[PDB]
């Protein structure tokens, strides 16, 4: 930012030293004097002082950073000729561009590859489906095939993006922010062969980094997959290592993320001319670029000439091979929320929280809706300046991503209660169901409701019918319903109506109208207005199947308990089981059971009887990121017990923990226990 001279800034981990000397040639040349600096933590430095005109003429960094300075409008759009632009890898050149311009000039090429024991495994496999029996045969010798870091999408992304996954999608020089591929059949097929792997021992799902490393460095593992950083550790160590392209996939060669080290120009620069000179023709020669890898190894660079230099190195022309197999990392800021999605999907996937599906299909919503703190966050501060509409719009979507943000849904009730006065019904309704629907109870509770009894006691009536049972179904969720409501929805009239439908509408706001029922049978007792009569109330996971066949071993026999059993409340039990005072097994159908449609036994249990219903959580019945159910499975659970039952819960996280058949028998019989024995200490 000064005439007359050159600063630049450039990581100190590189050669700066080198890059000097280029500066020292170029003032030789020029009488222009270059100064470079190495200041720490450069790349939050540059935005800061360039957005006020300040810094270095050029900065070199990893090319995904000025994705975001040119976005804040700090690079300078260069001007280099079709000339030029042919002496560097074509692929390059996509790495800086920002809205169709070119925003800095590509330097160096970096890209995992695939790492291997020329001892164990003289012959590197050509693609990934070898590698299974390739274990098969190490572990007979003390050994493994594979350990690369599981943690971090970095760097299982070329496997799961082999046969066709993506991002973002890049087209004419410019990404798709709404074409994302985290959810294709590629993605699928690549992380469903990375879980057979873990699911099959031949690697494992807690491998991170570290463990990967001292692995592979110690001799214990014939392959690994990691970058150039680590070649020096690998040096010294004993392992006679080569490094080569990564198997293919499908017969697709695995996509890993391409970093290209990047030079741009300050914006705010009164030297551009002279930056581009310096760059153009000093920098980028075979000349300086070996004057910057003598200091430092560039690794594979984007200058030809001087690629087929370095390449003898075969390594290095690994590294490039790779990196034109692969997928340059997007400069765009929407790679924040991919990052996160993704990581959390392949984790979940390989630990089995989720299906390769399910977990894929989050992570892609998540990439595309870009659903982060920060935009809870922007939301939170746009709030005083929302209109009642928008809030109702910003609920409903929050609540169908069942992301519960307390500070916003307390932020949405008080914007809510400041327009009271002429916030309209749908405004206020569609508040109301996304608090249902995450179970969201506002600290002025009393304020928010009294305002939602007072909107529909006169309006509910004259409401879509189906939409009356949505409404009040909501109220029941939150413990809310007032026994006008209740009866405007339960009088003789409503039930005719959706009883006799196919829909799977009707059908649905039925199931809503069993529960609303069921809420004032069961939690309100001076509830003397009408009820749905008695003769209107009458695809398997893997969790739902495990514990199935669990209990079936524990029971013994099929009359100890009763299996999916449909109650009259619209609720279905995983299984029900009767006690006895000394905590055995009674043969439960042959006894009375009111939270049944049908009466299946004539006798009464014995005093001291203790019935039991066992509940399974899905991972979808919990909001995000949590261990708090929906506001449905709240509703179930609090009729359930209503209903006169001891609850064991068996969510998916306690179940995953459970690695063998007799950690889950006895899980089961501890968690019946102790239902028990926590009933026996409400009594006193
Ligand atoms: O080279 C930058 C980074 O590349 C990747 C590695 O996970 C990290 O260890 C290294 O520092
Ligand atoms: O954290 C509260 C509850 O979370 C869930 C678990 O089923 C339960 O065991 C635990 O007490
Ligand atoms: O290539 C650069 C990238 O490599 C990683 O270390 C992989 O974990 C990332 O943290 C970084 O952004
Ligand atoms: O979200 C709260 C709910 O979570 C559970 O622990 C899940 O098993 C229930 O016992 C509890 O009521």
């Amino acid at each position: 930012t000064e005439e007359g001279k050159l600063v630049i800034w450039i990581n100190g981990d590189k050669g700066y030293n080198g890059l000097a000397e280029v500066g020292k040639k170029f003032e030789k040349d020029t009488g222009i004097k270059v100064t470079v600096e190495h200041p720490d933590k450069l790349e939050e430095k540059f935005p800061q002082v360039a957005a006020t005109g300040d810094g270095p003429d050029i900065i070199f960094w990893a090319h995904d950073r000025f994705g975001g300075y040119a976005q804040s409008g700090l690079l300078a759009e260069i001007t280099p000729d079709k000339a030029f632009q042919d002496k560097l890898y074509p692929f390059t050149w996509d790495a800086v561009r920002y809205n169709g311009k070119l925003i800095a000039y590509p330097i160096a090429v970096e890209a995992l590859s695939l790492i291997y024991n020329k001892d164990l495994l003289p012959n590197p496999p050509k693609t990934w489906e070898e590698i299974p029996a390739l274990d098969k045969e190490l572990k007979a010798k003390g050994k493994s095939a594979l350990m690369f870091n599981l943690q971090e999408p970095y760097f299982t992304w070329p496997l799961i993006a082999a046969d066709g996954g993506y991002a973002f999608k890049y087209e004419n020089g410019k990404y798709d922010i709404k074409d994302v591929g985290v959810d294709n059949a590629g993605a699928k097929a690549g992380l469903t062969f990375l879980v057979d792997l873990i699911k099959n021992k031949h690697m494992n799902a807690d491998t991170d980094y570290s463990i990967a490393e001292a692995a592979f460095n110690k001799g214990e593992t014939a392959m690994t997959i990691n970058g150039p950083w680590a070649w020096s550790n690998i040096d010294t160590s004993k392992v006679n290592y080569g490094v080569t392209v990564l198997p293919t996939f499908k017969g697709q060669p695995s996509k890993p993320f391409v970093g290209v080290l990047s030079a741009g120009i300050n914006a705010a620069s009164p030297n551009k001319e002279l930056a581009k000179e310096f760059l153009e023709n000093y920098l980028l020669t075979d000349e300086g670029l070996e004057a910057v890898n003598k200091d430092k190894p560039l690794g594979a660079v984007a200058l030809k000439s001087y690629e087929e230099e370095l390449a003898k190195d075969p390594r290095i022309a690994a590294t490039m091979e790779n990196a034109q197999k692969g997928e340059i990392m997007p400069n765009i800021p929407q790679m924040s929320a991919f990052w996160y999605a993704v990581r959390t999907a392949v984790i979940n996937a390989a630990s089995g929280r989720q299906t390769v599906d399910e977990a894929l299909k989050d992570a892609q919503t998540g990439t595309q809706t870009q659903v982060s703190q920060r935009l809870a966050t922007d939301l939170l501060s746009l709030m005083p300046s929302l209109t009642s509409g928008e809030v109702a719009h910003c609920a409903k979507s929050f609540a169908l991503l069942k992301w519960l943000s307390l500070p916003l849904f307390e932020a949405f009730a008080q914007h809510v209660l400041n327009r009271a006065q002429d916030i309209t019904l749908p405004h206020l309704c569609s508040v109301l169901l996304a608090f249902a629907r995450l179970n969201f109870h506002p600290d002025q509770e009393d304020q928010f409701f009294s305002l939602v009894h007072e909107k529909l006691g006169s309006e509910l009536p004259g409401l879509e019918p189906a939409l009356q049972v949505d409404l009040v179904w909501a109220l029941c969720v939150l413990q809310q319903a007032r026994e006008a409501e209740l009866q405007a929805v339960l009088h003789p009239e409503f039930h005719i109506q959706f009883l006799g439908g196919k829909s799977q509408k009707d059908q649905n706001t039925f199931q809503k109208l069993l529960h609303i029922n069921a809420t004032a049978l069961l939690e309100y007792p001076e509830y003397s207005g009408p009820l749905l009569p008695a003769s209107a109330v009458a695809k398997v996971t893997p969790l739902q199947k495990e514990l199935q066949e669990t209990l079936k071993g524990l029971l013994g026999s099929a009359d100890k308990g009763s299996l999916e059993v449909a109650t009259q409340y619209g609720w279905v039990l995983d299984a029900e089981v009767l006690l006895d005072s000394d905590g055995e097994f009674l043969p439960v159908r042959d006894f009375v059971a009111p939270h049944l449609a049908q009466p299946t036994g004539s006798q009464s249990p014995p005093p001291g009887s203790k019935r039991l219903a066992f509940l399974r959580w899905e991972f979808p019945n919990f909001n995000s990121r949590s261990k708090d159910l929906l506001g449905r499975f709240v509703l179930a659970r609090r009729h359930i017990v209503a209903a006169g039952f001891l609850i064991v819960d068996v969510p998916f996280y306690e179940w995953l923990e459970l690695k063998s058949e007799w950690q889950k028998g006895a899980y089961l019989k501890d968690k019946m226990r102790k239902a028990v024995a926590e009933e026996l200490a409400k009594l006193e």
